[PDB]
């Protein structure tokens, strides 16, 4: 059990900040008594033990990845009716936080480097047979050296409920069993990695300007999308996108293939990144 029972935790950590109002809930910034280290932190109330499981195999997805482009679990403690979870502080803000306050899209020397480092993370997931789901700019974290991190497993834990003859079986059944069984389903994330490229580029991903219900079914019969000005970026980005966002997943590429895409197969340094992140912090200062 990576979930201390035993151990309060005021004894190691302390509470100094509040952070945003998203959707899931609060978010705290949190020290450490000893080594004085910051970490991100939720303390949840528990509606439910039953409930609680999922919470329960989040923090186990976390500290089975170890990865330099996923977030670190720092602790986990269940005391009282709380439940206690950090994380690695990640102080440069998450992408689409970034994209607010500069007031615009990342350049595409800035995107190779977010996708180049995405490709790495669901190349190591997925091999670990783990599917994030949940893949978009506001989950992409950023770290001061111009490094990401994903961070929200909370969609991926769910799916998890998984861990819980057919001769007469329609072919839309079987589909939805292969697809969202294995070897299908990882290119799912491939799909999302697509989408949050062009969010990147254009702040709103595509179809932003439809109501919620509406996306579905724009999303189910449109061609895939592309980038709205195809002047401004290269190519590479392009043909990256167009065969990122293929809707027959069969022929829809993994990572470990993507990674060899000039788009990002020369992709030596995360410079671009490291000053994006600076022009983010000071902008923020005013
Ligand atoms: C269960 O373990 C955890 C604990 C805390 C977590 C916090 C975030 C998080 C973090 C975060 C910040 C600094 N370091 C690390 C993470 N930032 C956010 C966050 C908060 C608010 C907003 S917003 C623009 O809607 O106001 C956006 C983000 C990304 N979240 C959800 C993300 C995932 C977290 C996971």
């Amino acid at each position: 059990e990576h979930v201390r029972r035993d151990l309060d935790p005021n004894e190691v950590w302390e509470i100094v900040g509040e952070l945003g109002d998203g959707a899931f809930g609060k978010v705290y910034k949190a020290k450490n008594k000893e080594t004085g280290a910051l970490a991100a932190a939720k303390v949840i109330e528990t509606k439910s033990e039953e409930e609680l499981e999922d919470y329960i195999v989040e923090i186990e997805i976390l500290a089975t990845c170890d990865h330099p482009y996923i977030v670190k679990l720092l602790g986990a403690y269940y005391h009282d009716g709380k439940l206690w979870i950090m994380i690695e502080f990640c102080p440069g803000g998450a992408v689409d936080a970034i994209m607010l306050e500069l007031d615009r899209g990342l350049t595409e020397p800035q995107i190779q480097v977010v996708c180049r480092q995405m490709l790495e993370a669901l190349n190591f997931l997925h091999s670990k047979r783990i599917i994030h789901r949940d893949l978009k700019a506001g989950n992409v974290l950023m770290t001061l050296e111009g490094d990401i991190r994903l961070a929200d497993f909370g969609v991926s834990a769910k799916n998890l409920k998984t861990l819980q003859t057919p001769y007469w079986m329609a072919p839309e059944v079987v589909m939805c069993e292969t697809m969202k069984d294995t070897p299908y389903d990882y290119k799912a994330d491939i799909w999302s990695l697509g989408i949050t490229l062009i969010e990147m580029a254009q702040i709103e991903p595509p179809h932003h300007e439809l109501n919620p219900m509406r996306v579905l079914l724009k999303i189910a019969k449109s061609d895939p999308p592309t980038l709205l000005t195809p002047s401004k970026w290269s190519v590479e980005f392009r043909d990256f996108l167009k065969i990122a966002l293929d809707k027959n997943p069969e022929t829809r590429p993994s990572a470990a293939q993507l990674l060899e895409h000039p788009f990002v197969s020369s992709i030596t340094s995360n410079k671009a990144l490291r000053e994006l992140v600076a022009e983010a912090k000071a902008e923020v200062m005013e």
